[PDB]
């Protein structure tokens, strides 16, 4: 096979109290090391530590110095192949050793790096050894990292004539006009790399398949030399007739078959997936892609996936951005990093448009140890890297220069943006450039004079994106009308999953006693703005693309506004929290984004008789009636508005995006009727006061899953009382025993400040409901999982596994 899964048999020891230097030595003795399989994140098997070098910044979850060895023999059937070690990532400065001798060092902690050890095997199976220090030294990190192998690890093995390591780039140049007279044009360059010792003439043939595996377009190349030691690049053109463009409904792909020829003979073969869809960023009119125009409803995602870490799992991360897609959202910034090749799966698979970002700093650092220190000798490196991994990826929209960069107001910082775009282009001018800036805030209320050197940096991106600038969105589409305007980063709302604060005080950067953060978009961060505002800025304006919310899910460290209050140490920005349960604003936004009629009512319904309940409705209808007990409490209706370009939406006479009751407690059913502008119902949602805790129930998200190893069942359990009804406030500890052909990979609530351990059998209800992740084995068969809690009676759930 090209591609061999890596990922077995490894040895990992963290360095805690004596030096670990030997391990690179093959003789060094690992038989007292654990056993395990990557992917792997050694910081979230370690309990939270309030004193950690992470702080809360880094989620107080250690990192340090860890090194994995590997012992294997290469396979007869390797002899005379070209070998690779293929790592997606490793957080982070690392230094890989084969047989006791360097093969490199690879700062960024999220980049792919390979490197070539066709000469430095042992074959006619002699033992090798691979060793790889990792060292996490902290602080690294403004968020949570991980530490270790936390992606895939392979080996490519070719013959010395091979397609290169992202060695096709298949484009669709005009595909507007293409697409209009019935067709793609498919531009393909291919890089041939010749690592035999003498020159040889190489052909490529470019087959392209339908998703059917139906043959729709062939181009066979000239004939071109390749010297030994080098690379030649071929460049053909082909048509696919009556194509199925890539879409957020559709999300087609073709395939290529790349096979290069030598006196006829096939030596190579490789794949490449790709979608036809063209795109535009308008500075007058906005996004629109494939001709259709669209406001970007955008989220910002981090790249750990909650009880699993950095643990990269394509069914977790593909769950996150299905969950972010039921909300309504057709876009992602990968913040602030390159996406695992398993993000690029899902959104490429679901439907979603991708921001993809190289950098959270420069030569500046932002905290210790962090990428700043290597910027300026391997900034060129990084950022070819994650372009060249993704130019074939038809989620990819953008390529973002960097986030909230400090050296953007220098003139080192004007000469840098220059580099990155220029190092960009030289292997995709197909998209744009972007950047997140957050300095020309200012006030938050009037137009910010624009500093001399951002102003040039806006001169040298194709698109900009400001960071929390609501206050410049009109003002500089008017100083510059050629500019391409989108809010890079907006809100960082602050919000905790079923917690109803503080009613109708809107709070800034505010901290509370419980270690919570208010559920009535009425807490948020003195740079910020509620998601209503955040919206509506966006929302009124055609000019602007639209904007990628701070953010999506919850995720592991910047427990904000929490700066030093162990033990708060995971974040309040999500819509949705690390578990996967949304919070109500997954609700509003909800509202602002889909068509399908909703209407989604808070708080819960568990208070003190007479107490005055402030009682809201998200809901894209014209109107609501709430009901009590069967009895109206009165009807709240919008008002049908129109943009200034005629774009409908719903608000209130007083400009609310959402309606409200004030309703004095009474126990039983609150129900939400949703009408359209005739009183005919298009939804309804109800709440109902829980009685005394019952009992524990359990709902798999999927009763099958597949006997690969890697593939997950989500559990919710919940505490509900004698008639099912979930228990709003309730903190039950769950007790999870697990048996048959799966493994307990993790288990959350969602809870900020809880540090419970995401690697343990049990874990307390937050707001009713907690999460166990269940893992499959490679052999099939059922998995059984048991859930108790003290005084109440045991859930029960099976899962079924297919080999
Ligand atoms: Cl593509």
């Amino acid at each position: 096979m090209r591609r061999i899964n890596f990922n077995d048999n490894w040895r990992f020891q963290r360095e805690i109290s004596t030096s670990l230097r030997e391990a690179q030595k093959p003789s060094f003795n690992d038989h007292s090391w654990r056993q395990l399989s990557l992917p792997h994140d050694w910081s979230i098997e370690l309990d939270f530590n309030k004193d950690s070098l992470a702080t809360h910044e880094g989620g107080y979850l250690d990192g340090g110095v860890g090194w994995y060895r590997k012992t294997f023999t290469v396979p007869s059937a390797m002899e005379g192949k070209r070998i690779s070690l293929d790592f997606d990532g490793v957080y982070m400065n690392s230094t890989t050793y084969l047989n006791g001798e360097e093969l490199g060092t690879y700062p960024f902690g999220y980049n792919a790096f390979s490197y070539d050890i066709t000469d430095k095997l042992f074959m006619d199976g002699r033992e090798n050894v691979l060793a790889v220090k990792v060292d996490n030294t902290q602080p690294s990190s403004r968020w949570y990292s991980g530490s270790g192998i936390y992606r895939n690890v392979y080996l490519t093995v070719t013959n010395p004539v091979h397609v290169a390591r992202y060695g096709t780039f298949v484009t669709t140049p005009d595909l507007e006009s293409a697409y209009a007279a019935r067709k793609a044009e498919v531009n393909i360059k291919t890089k041939i790399n010749n690592d035999s010792d003498a020159a040889v003439q190489v052909k490529v043939k470019s087959t392209i398949y339908d998703t059917d595996g139906k043959e729709v377009a062939s181009v066979v190349s000239q004939e071109k030399t390749a010297a030994a030691g080098t690379t030649a690049h071929f460049e053909d053109n082909t048509v696919i007739e009556n194509p199925e463009l890539w879409s957020l409904d559709n999300p087609y792909r073709y395939k290529l078959v790349t096979d290069v020829l030598i006196g006829g003979e096939t030596v190579d073969t490789y794949e490449t997936r790709f979608g036809a869809r063209f795109f535009k960023f308008d500075a007058n009119e906005g996004f629109s892609l494939n001709g259709k125009p669209m406001k970007l409803y955008g989220v910002s995602m981090h790249h750990d996936l909650g009880a699993l870490g950095a643990a990269t799992n394509a069914r977790a991360v593909e769950r996150q951005l299905q969950i972010m897609k039921d909300m309504g959202v057709n876009a992602i910034r990968g913040t602030h990093n390159p996406v695992s090749p398993e993000f690029l799966e899902a959104v490429n698979n679901l439907g979603l448009l991708l921001i993809e970002e190289a950098f959270d700093c420069w030569s500046q650092s932002k905290k210790t140890y962090d990428y700043g220190r290597f910027f300026t000798r391997w900034a060129e490196h990084d950022v070819k890297e994650m372009v060249d991994r993704g130019k074939n990826e038809p989620s990819i929209i953008m390529w973002s220069i960097g986030n909230e960069i400090y050296d953007t107001t220098s003139p080192s910082g004007v000469e840098t943006a220059r580099n990155l775009v220029r190092w960009i282009k030289e292997i995709d001018t197909t998209r744009p450039t972007t950047i997140g800036e957050d300095k020309t805030r200012g006030d938050k209320v009037n137009v910010t004079p624009i500093d001399p050197n951002i102003l040039e940096i806006f001169h040298t991106v194709d698109v900009v994106g400001l960071n929390y600038s609501e206050n410049n969105y009109v003002g500089y589409h008017e100083q510059h009308p050629n500019w391409k305007l989108y809010g890079s980063e907006t809100s960082s709302a602050t919000r905790s999953r079923g917690v109803y604060t503080h009613p109708y005080e809107y709070n800034l950067g505010t901290k509370y006693d419980d270690l919570q953060q208010s559920s009535y978009d009425n807490d948020y961060v003195p740079w910020g703005r509620t998601a209503e505002d955040a919206w509506k800025s966006d929302r009124d304006l055609k000019h602007f693309a639209g904007q990628f919310i701070w953010t999506g899910f919850d995720y592991i460290g910047e427990p904000t506004p929490y700066y030093d209050s162990y033990p708060a140490k995971s974040s309040y920005f999500g819509a949705v929290d690390t578990a996967g349960f949304p919070k109500d604003i997954f609700y509003y936004y909800q509202s602002q984004w889909k068509k399908e009629p909703m209407v989604h009512l808070l708080p819960h319904w568990n208070w003190t008789e007479g107490e005055p309940v402030r009682v809201l409705a998200y809901t894209n209808a014209h109107q609501v009636e709430l009901f009590l007990n069967g009895k109206s409490l009165g009807v709240r209706g919008y008002e049908n508005k129109k943009t200034s370009w005629g774009a409908p939406y719903k608000e209130t006479k007083d400009g609310k995006t959402y309606l409200e009751w004030a309703v004095p407690f009474k126990a039983g059913t609150l129900e939400a009727v949703a009408m359209d502008e005739n009183g005919k119902e298009i939804a309804r949602d109800q709440v109902t006061t829980a009685g005394a805790p019952a009992a524990v129930k359990l709902t798999a998200d999927r009763k099958v899953i597949k006997a690969d190893g890697t593939d997950l069942s989500f559990i919710t359990a919940e505490i509900v009382d004698s008639k099912g009804n979930v228990v709003p406030n309730a903190d039950h500890l769950i007790q999870f025993h697990l048996s048959g052909h799966g493994e307990l990979a993790g288990v959350d609530n969602g809870d900020a400040a809880s540090v419970e351990r995401y690697k343990d059998n049990k874990r307390k209800a937050f707001s009713g409901k907690a999460l166990a992740i269940v893992q499959s084995n490679k052999l099939d068969g059922n998995i059984t999982l048991h859930a108790s809690a003290e005084g109440l009676s045991s859930g029960n759930v099976t899962i079924f596994t297919t080999a």
